[PDB]
């Protein structure tokens, strides 16, 4: 009869929220903390800062408008004791409950913690039930398979969503449309104007705080264009679905200087707070072929991404931690090069990829995967500090996607739970895909010297490097019969330049 605390973080920012569901309006009380711990545990993108907490606080005023009783604790209260449970005790202490309600959080160390907290009353820990399979049905499809591939989860998910589906059948008579024959751009194809958001008023105050206050946090702040409330985030989805969608697949996997969104949903940092619907997004999708609207091998490949990477990987988070944050499976010991951080480096590709992290917070898949990625895998890159510049420069990262998808899919650091093979490339993918390299400085036909493509030397190296344990698994027949015909001082000399470049890189 004391009504309860319902704790809401700043990723949960939705109306169907499970905490929330069920609320006493007249007796509870809604809890919402700026926490400076969690916005430094990696000194985060002063653009994801903006985003969350621009989106907390209108969230927060939403509520408010529906009669919830809000306490809002901001990031300048002087009382604030900076955390999540610090603040859950003050709560407490202000007022009488007869019990603290949460939604499962999404990073393994927090939810070991708080499911931890000595607190005065008990506290009920509810599913995040916003994604389509729950961490029970994850484990329960995993159970007794040697090893886990996307594809067959994703049947599975298509049959329990009813997305492009004729009764029992796919739509099209095939599960998927994915065709290994894509290309870059041509020459005269420019790539459309993307819709940016302006700031509102909530907005513009906290860039302000923030660039005064977070000075030190990576990246820049201006040209802010990211969606902070459903309505923001609803034109940029209206967009992508009228305007964007029916080339999408066409161009998923090209890669053009400068132009760093392409025809992308750019709905991630949304869809990762709450402020869309994974479900919604895709009968959107659908009914835009139903209608006419799109074809179906491009709205496929968009569905694709949501119910089966997406929440694939996810699956793999919960199911594996706390060991899958440790695993090291190729040894790599290595530092990351300083051009991560200052884009300054004569590699075209690496320098457009991360000048996109500092000047919109974002970068698109191809580049996450096979550029950044694929390079720090291949210079053997510790994976711990691989982790923490992905969890910096993005304004979409959280562990539970960003380390399957880094520590396995881009860098094989898990050993191939998640891909099944290294995603190795040399600069030839990247010449083949990409504009970039005809204005590099570097020659991608040569492998060796001080003009050649950095990429060509260290993928051989890498090759040569774990030829006995890529052996054993069968998906890299073709590099390691390319490499066994190689003579002797042909291995040597790339040996001799990839070690040269590791040291040139700062990386060893
Ligand atoms: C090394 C690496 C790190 C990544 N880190 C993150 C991260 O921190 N957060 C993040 O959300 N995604 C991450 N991705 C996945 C992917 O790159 C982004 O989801 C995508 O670039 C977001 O752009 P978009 O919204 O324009 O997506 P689109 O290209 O329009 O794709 C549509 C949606 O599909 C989903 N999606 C696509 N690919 C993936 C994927 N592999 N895993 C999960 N969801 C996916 C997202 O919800 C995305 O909005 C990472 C990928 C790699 C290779
Ligand atoms: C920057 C940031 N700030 C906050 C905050 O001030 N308060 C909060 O409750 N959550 C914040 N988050 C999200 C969490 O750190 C965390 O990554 C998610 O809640 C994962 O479930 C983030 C990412
Ligand atoms: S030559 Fe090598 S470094 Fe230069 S853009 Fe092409 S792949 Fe990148």
């Amino acid at each position: 009869m004391a009504g309860a605390l319902r704790l809401v973080l700043g990723d949960q920012l939705s109306d169907n929220l499970s905490a929330l569901v069920d609320a006493d309006l007249s007796r509870d009380q809604v809890l919402m903390v700026e926490s400076r711990v969690e916005a430094t545990a990696w000194k985060h993108h002063k653009q994801k800062l903006v985003l969350v907490w621009s989106a907390m606080r209108q969230f927060a005023e939403r509520l408010r408008a529906r009669g919830f009783n809000v306490r809002y604790v901001t990031l300048e209260d002087p009382d604030n004791t900076g955390s999540i449970g610090g603040e859950l005790r003050r709560a407490l202490e202000a007022r009488a409950f007869d019990r603290v309600i949460r939604t499962a959080c999404g990073k393994w160390g927090l939810e070991s913690h708080l499911l931890s907290l000595d607190l005065p009353v008990p506290m009920e820990t509810r599913e995040d039930d916003r994604f389509l399979c729950s961490r029970a049905q994850f484990a329960a499809w995993a159970e007794g398979r040697r090893e886990l591939r996307m594809e067959f989860f994703y049947r599975e998910m298509r049959r329990k969503t009813g997305l492009l589906m004729d009764g029992d059948q796919p739509a099209g008579g095939r599960w998927n449309f994915d065709a290994e024959n894509r290309r870059k751009l041509p020459p005269g194809l420019r790539p459309p104007e993307r819709l940016r958001i302006p700031p509102n008023p909530t907005t513009q105050t906290v860039l302000e705080q923030v660039s005064r206050g977070f000075d030190d946090h990576f990246g820049e702040v201006e040209g802010f264009g990211w969606p902070t409330n459903p309505d923001e985030a609803t034109a940029i989805l209206d967009h992508f679905i009228a305007d964007m969608l029916p080339s999408f697949g066409d161009w998923q996997d090209a890669m053009s200087w400068r132009r760093p969104f392409l025809w992308h949903s750019l709905i991630s940092p949304a869809l990762n707070i709450g402020l869309l619907d994974p479900l919604d997004i895709c009968r959107r999708a659908e009914a835009a072929w139903r209608e006419g609207r799109a074809p179906l091998n491009a709205v496929e490949g968009f569905i694709r991404q949501i119910i089966g990477w997406r929440e694939f990987v996810r699956g793999i988070y919960w199911l594996k931690m706390p060991e899958y944050a440790q695993r090291n499976a190729l040894d790599a010991q290595g530092k990351l090069p300083g051009f991560y951080w200052t884009g300054q480096t004569d590699m075209a590709c690496v320098a457009d990829t991360v000048r996109a992290a500092h000047d919109h917070a974002y970068a698109h898949h191809i580049q996450r995967l096979m550029v950044t990625g694929n390079l720090a895998m291949l210079l053997g890159v510790h994976p711990d500090a691989v982790d923490d510049w992905y969890m910096v420069v993005f304004a979409d990262a959280y562990e539970w996607v960003e380390m399957p998808n880094t520590r396995g899919m881009a860098t094989f650091a898990d050993g191939g739970i998640v891909g099944s093979k290294p995603y190795a490339a040399s600069g030839a993918y990247i010449d083949r895909m990409s504009d970039y390299c005809k204005g590099c400085r570097y020659d991608v036909k040569k492998r060796l010297g001080d003009d050649a493509c950095p990429f060509n030397a260290l993928y051989w190296d890498f090759i040569d490097r774990h030829a006995q344990r890529l052996a054993g698994n069968g998906r890299m027949m073709m590099p390691l019969r390319t490499l066994e015909k190689m003579p002797d001082a042909e291995r040597e000399a790339f040996r001799k330049q990839a070690r040269a470049l590791r040291v040139k890189m700062g990386v060893s």
